[PDB]
């Protein structure tokens, strides 16, 4: 939310992750935490970040299992304090609905990943992306993830989900995406390495914000 | 959190509540919602505020029932999207523990109210307040509520809970409490009428912030 910039905190060491996140906190109030950090330091890192930085946490768990397993993963994730969870849409509607049901029970949110940003996404995901986005609309999904690396696809996704849906977008910086162009369609950009591997993370974040 | 100022949104009409909260959002990112608004507009107002303003929501429900009923109230409140719930400590440890158990299950927080700010608090609550605070410490409570109207009591409460516990304090402005003096002991101040009944809520909030 703050500055339309979400930090992707993929460092795998608690000390380095806490250092960088603290250094850029004045520029970002929303942190995306994924498996590189959680599998290395434990799920308790989510509540620690939430408390220490007063930031919202999106768990990038790319949930992609059968309904029953998806339900268990979402429950454990929200118990850990996550505000939202990112879920793949490719496994189908029943799998997404399972996540939505738990989010409803726990007062949390689901973000539906429709198209990925890397080269390999063109093989199978891109061809199903429009239909995955329409499925999200039909299921009542209001939060989506789309690719910074393909603004024409981000535009098409925005067209399907409408202006009221919230859209966040990774692939900015390291993967080649541009902050400003991405924000023509997405509500917020996700940035990882361009900030956390920088010699001065705060200066990198400030620079991105200034560019937009 | 933002500016150490929490808005107590006790207007009873959705339109007025949304107007004032939006007007002061640049100064406050945390809103306390209680029964005056919830009983008038419904529990869905919590998720609406959270989404529309991107603010944290503390549900001031003064939970004060037997354990079994407290569990049900906390579950419904967190399902509605609240980030935290304020609970009375006077009904005893089992009643507080029930709230803590649900907060743990749902990845949320409990704030323990130890002493109230109004005149009547001197009759029964004040005499039990130190023991209620010690009970909170023994139960692992890390968030507390104490009175702006009695800074000497707020100091005593801070002494019992320690410097690492988070303490918020209502009674600022309308009830007579002072922002700066209260912040000598509390981490954040709660302000309702001084802001929401002001001719210019944003100017009132800005003034409080400037005074501290
Ligand atoms: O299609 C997607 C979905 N998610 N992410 C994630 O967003 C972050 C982007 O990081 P980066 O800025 O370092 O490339 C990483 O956590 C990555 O797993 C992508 O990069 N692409
Ligand atoms: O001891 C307490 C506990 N809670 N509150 C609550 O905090 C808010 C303070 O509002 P005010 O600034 O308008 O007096 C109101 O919602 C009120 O119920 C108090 O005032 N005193
Ligand atoms: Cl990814
Ligand atoms: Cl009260």
């Amino acid at each position: 939310v703050m500055n339309r910039l979400i930090l992707a905190m993929d460092l795998m060491n608690r000390d380095d992750a806490l250092r960088v996140t603290g250094e850029v906190r004045e520029y970002i109030d929303t942190v995306k935490i994924g498996y590189p950090l959680v599998l290395s330091e434990g799920m308790d890192i989510i509540a620690e970040f939430r408390k220490r930085f007063g930031c919202r946490i999106i768990a990038d768990f790319k949930v992609a299992n059968i309904p029953e397993t998806n339900e268990k993963i979402c429950r454990a994730t929200f118990k850990a304090g996550a505000d939202a969870i990112i879920v793949h849409g490719f496994p189908g509607a029943d799998s997404v609905r399972a996540c939505l049901n738990v989010a409803e029970e726990m007062g949390r949110e689901v973000f539906l990943l429709t198209e990925m940003s890397h080269p390999g996404a063109e093989m199978f995901i891109q061809g199903a992306a429009d239909e995955i986005a329409r499925m999200g609309v039909d299921l009542g999904v209001k939060n989506y993830v789309g690719p910074s690396t393909r603004p024409e696809r981000l535009s098409r996704l925005r067209e399907i989900i409408g202006q009221d849906s919230f859209l966040i977008s990774p692939g900015v910086g390291a993967q080649g995406g541009d902050p400003g162009e991405t924000l023509r369609f997405a509500d917020a950009i996700i940035v990882g390495r361009s900030i956390y591997l920088a010699d001065n993370p705060a200066a990198a974040a400030a620079g991105i914000i200034e560019s937009i």
